[PDB]
């Protein structure tokens, strides 16, 4: 694990822990199956929202719920819980602009498989151009006896593409590139040329190109025992993502270059710390549950069954505080708990530096961004800022601010309208970046450990640092197992890029990573 | 109390009684603060959010409770009310458009001392230049222990000023006046050359001014026993208002001249009428719950946690109806109900006259508003024209109504959405007034006395007006104390402005008004 | 007297002492009537201008004389000055931009009542729009002999006010705003719907309002001991001022908040120093004449009959230079003579930074400025800069220098033209402000006690200085009383605003202000 220089060990294993999390969740239904895999190693359990909670949930575990599988609450319930007492949430949100196939989505045009695309959230569209493209999503396949279950596909190799106009056609692009939004906004999955395997089609019109069915039936084949034929897919969300792997940039690899950064970062950094907040005994001495709810459809405006402004947020907090038998206890454990809205922050352009207010604006690699607005786009009110100016002072991690422009338009996110269902104190925060809802987008590597360490602190230290708030009164080569920079040799895996186990861990037999056999050649100083 | 003409001596010292409520009240902070110390001299009970209601309301008491201490939510229970019985509800906002410091406020260009302000709301921002300014909002200040307290801080004086270029270096503002709302919208604090006391920084770029820093904690520390370090505050909202007192205005004092009219002038209205309705005994008698909330964040969508279109008030709706054991209770009592969403309407621009509906444009200080939209910007229907007529036949008191052109775009108040989260039949209403949303604001005089009366009557006869609408069946001087026109000697504070009590008041000794000690001089007629 | 920083107490108190002079002063004939008070308290003698001088002027004694009694000429004859010696004239203008009532004022739309409005001088008109603005000026009023006499009328309260439009009827006020200046800038004296005393005319059209009359009427009567009748009310001046009082501003008093700042500012310091360079004697002992000329109709162009560019400075310096035989005594007294055309200064906008030469822009609080423009818009030259340059090493204050950009107009002042007439050597000068010709204007407070200084020691030493330039020879708290910071216990005046007699002067019985029984609390350090 190479360090260029200041570097730490952790704040890169974290990042690289978070490369990992986005290159296998390209859709919120990967990100869901992620995060619910990495809460079950973790010991959490699966309540299913058909079930009553009433004997399933008990003080000191842990449990996640799911729902349209694409939005997951995951929530820590500690051993001195009562209910009545408070929660400590971090909401995220699942989902980045993308492209979706259409219901129709077979296209053909002079020789060329297209497929029909619409859009999803304000995505910079210019961005999507000349791209490497995967496919992926979730595919509904008969069976037998009727039932239709989800299957998750992905496509991990360059599958669409859509390609600009030549220099030489069209001189003005230079100039300033504009494009229609469906006739030259559509990708190109292959050639019809090479098809013709049967040149008939037995049916007027089917609804997608054959041979991007039978690809989707492949996939899915590998990972069951069973065959799957393209005739018993029904229907299926596609996205297309950025088909190019997530990895670190920059001269000192301090940049994390990344397709949907948009929350697959502040999402990795809330369940992570979920996770982190369990680690000595932080449950056995909680009084408060520690929900991280990781929602879907936010680029839209969560308006939908399982976005962060339906009820599935408020029904999870009445079901656990349906524990008790007052049934005025939901009410009283809202005004007791706090909400954090992790959602990404703009970081400062050095480009377009006069589309920034010049003195609130944050930088990368400098901790996790308070977003304050007036008009509430972001819901910061100063009785967050006390609370998270507190807990950052406990995990001893920076915290910066940022305000637009008076002069630009600002959007809202999930927070103000959660505070708005819950009743619930709470602060917008997130970490800086650039280039936010482009295809790629660019972030700080050290922001990933700073966020981590600040919630962790956040979960484990709510209860104190919540009644101290008084409002509303009466009147250069490290290990990868091991963080730690070596000084003697180091045992260097040829198979992978940047493994490097050292001295002890090599008789340890402790150098798991995605290499099957490794060859692990031993390097001087 | 200098009366010019037509003036009946009491709508004159319910406008007085406006003006002080208003110049003490620049931010929804200080504005929910002024109506909790009425509320609490009118007998009612502060009630904390975090506790249970069980054992602590009961009929025939009244109650207030406060979020945020931005959002207060007034209520008086009848005796004769059981649960499953409808609310009369009158709701306004506290706040109005203003600009609020950055996080990093301090700014310096060219000697001069600048704050960082962020525009909040749709303020007619032209009318903030060349105005004294005033600072006001709520500090955080830390003590020893680590707990963190709220201080609501006022600084009335001219403090701030933004000015405009003058016309020599521009003569093309005469024509049309813009600035950008940056660079050109930032307000003057000070002069830097005259605060060098100490020429150092001893750490690169504090948050704020510190001498900022030091009048907002000696501003503090007067009201205290105590002092405050400058160092102790944390974090603060900070509102610039206008700096210059209300007072009444025109030939005949028939208007009110007055900063954050939009709608502080009927948070009066309600919060004073729910106190008149309480007089002889209208409880005792009452069936209903008389609720008056006083929302924040209005002017940017009441999308936040104290907002209209929060959890507020259908949690306090729902605490009060789970005095009753059947969990239905709560939906049965909202058809019962009625809102009034008292937001302050357009009366007739003389000289904007093409912009109005020629024939349903209201004029000043000729009664209440009803707003009439087709598009339910405001919720107004059929069904509670008819109440509200009847109200105002009761009252003996005129109504207007407004709607706005076909080819002018409106705004939706908190009316429809606290409908939508309520069901409740509502109706939207207000007093007229003209330059809504500007820095300083007019209406009418005789207005607020009419929405006084309009209110007290619309509670104490809502239970009996409620059962007879049929939807959804089966198939030239006065005294200020003793509110009359004086036939004799009058004795005039030389000390304050139009005190000038009587013959009897001068014996009887009830001359209290904000001067110390008034010599009152004996003038003939 | 509170002293926030570097504050002196003199600077404060003569800043104070000219809030007292413009708050009482909003018309020309209000700043005449009070600058001749102040003279007449000096010792000056009025001197009407249909009389003969030749009896009534003596060396040793100073005289004012006035021109319809809007400019005033002062002048104080030394006792060692010769008919041919040469004059010191500071020179300033009494009138500010404003709007005059028209000769037919009476407007009534939509039962309000309006006042057609007429424009004076290049006012920045949207500054005017929603202030609390005062009605003053000069009434001709008949008498029952037939003779007409001026009375100069102050309507203290908020009587007029120009609304805007409301934000929600046109939303694109606030990308540009623009008006038409009739239609949509007439203001709002009151209501017509309670005037109702009588529902008739009894003549067709009368020119004004009559309970406009009836108010001018009634306060020109409080201060005779008879009454005045409406109808004997012939014609007159009306000016529209804004209503509010000048107060200082800033974190540090620094700044001074004023309408008609546009010479009120530098005819104060004008006259203040007229009367200060007579302190010990500085008459007895001086050669020249000290002439201070506040002239009318500045704003226009000083065409008129009182204004600058009339015959009244050449026809009372050719009066005084009459005393002599010889009738070429005045061209003799004009080369040896001095102008000092003291108007206003632009300040550095630090929110304009783009529309000022980044080299010679002064700023507030460090010094006079001194005029200078090539195209003699400005008529300063080096004779000129020597000179006060000489006085200002005299007088110990800064001075500072300002050009145009060369891509901005310039405006030229009464300097160029008084010296056209005069032949007199000039410079134009002024202390710096922001905001010019806005209704309501702001300038530092430190600049008033460095004018006043400045112009004294020019006034004091101009006869020893001007034979030195050789052109054209052959080949925390403080007491009002004594301004001394004090040392010990104060005694507050509870009664005024920051009034503060000290230990010894409260035992003096000194404590004159307007408070006509004053209560002294007394208090610690
Ligand atoms: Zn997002
Ligand atoms: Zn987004
Ligand atoms: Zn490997
Ligand atoms: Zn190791
Ligand atoms: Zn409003
Ligand atoms: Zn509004
Ligand atoms: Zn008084
Ligand atoms: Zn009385
Ligand atoms: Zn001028
Ligand atoms: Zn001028
Ligand atoms: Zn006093
Ligand atoms: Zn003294």
């Amino acid at each position: 694990m190479q360090l260029h220089g200041k570097m730490t060990a952790t704040a890169k294993s974290c990042a690289l822990d978070f490369l990992d999390f986005v290159n296998a969740s390209p859709t919120p239904y990967h990100a869901v199956q992620n995060l619910a895999e990495h809460y079950m190693s973790h010991g959490f359990q699966y309540l299913s929202e058909k079930s009553d909670w009433q004997s399933k949930i008990e003080p000191g575990n842990s449990y996640f719920v799911t729902r349209n599988k694409s939005s997951i609450i995951a929530f820590s319930i500690g051993k001195k819980w009562k209910p009545g007492n408070g929660f400590s949430i971090i909401a995220t949100h699942t989902d980045s602009p993308t492209l979706r196939l259409k219901p129709k989505s077979q296209k053909s045009a002079y020789g060329y498989l297209q497929v029909g695309v619409e859009k999803y959230g304000g995505g910079i569209w210019h961005t999507w151009f000349d791209r490497d493209l995967s496919l992926a999503g979730r595919v509904m396949v008969e069976e037998e006896d009727g039932r239709v279950i989800q299957y998750n596909v992905h496509i991990d190799r360059p599958l669409l593409r859509i390609p600009t106009l030549a220099i030489h056609l069209d001189p003005s692009a230079n100039s300033s590139f504009s494009f229609n939004m469906e006739t030259e906004f559509v990708p190109l999955i292959g050639l019809e040329n090479e098809l013709a395997k049967e040149e008939t089609s037995d049916n007027g019109d089917k609804y997608h190109h054959p041979v991007l069915l039978s690809l989707l039936a492949n996939e899915i084949s590998k990972s069951l025992e069973t065959t799957i034929d393209p005739s018993k897919i029904v229907d299926f969300e596609l996205i297309l993502g950025d088909a190019e792997k997530a990895r670190l940039g920059g001269i000192h690899e301090e940049f994390v270059f990344s397709p949907r950064l948009d929350n697959l970062g502040m999402t990795f950094c809330a369940s992570q710390a979920l996770t982190k907040s369990l680690e000595n005994n932080s449950l056995d001495n909680e009084s408060c549950v520690r929900v991280v709810p990781s929602f879907d459809h936010e680029e839209i405006g969560s308006v939908s069954a399982q976005g962060a402004e339906s009820t599935f947020l408020p029904a999870v907090l009445q079901r656990i505080c349906e524990l008790g038998k007052e049934s005025s206890l939901f009410s009283i454990s809202m005004v007791k708990s706090f909400l954090v809205s992790a959602d990404m922050a703009h970081a400062m352009h050095p480009n377009y530096s006069s589309r920034y207010e010049n003195s609130n604006t944050p930088f990368l690699n400098k901790g996790t961004v308070i977003k304050v607005n007036a008009n509430q786009r972001y819901t910061t009110n100063s009785a967050g800022i006390v609370l998270l100016k507190k807990v950052a002072q406990l995990a001893d991690v920076p915290i910066q601010s940022f305000v637009v422009r008076n002069d630009s338009p600002c959007g809202s996110t999930i927070g103000p309208k959660l505070a708005a269902m819950t009743g619930m104190r709470t602060l917008d925060l997130g970490n800086p970046m650039l280039s936010m809802h482009s295809c790629r987008e660019m972030c700080g590597s050290k922001d990933f450990e700073y966020a981590v360490v600040l919630f962790s602190s956040f979960f484990q230290n709510f209860a104190n640092l919540e009644e101290k708030i008084i409002i509303d009164e009466g009147f250069s080569v490290a290990c990868n197992t091991c963080l730690k920079i070596i000084r003697n040799d180091s045992f260097h895996c040829t198979k992978c890029f940047d493994f490097d186990v050292c001295r002890d861990c090599y008789a340890k037999q402790a150098f798991l990573h995605p290499c099957p056999k490794p060859h692990f050649v031993l390097v001087r100083s």
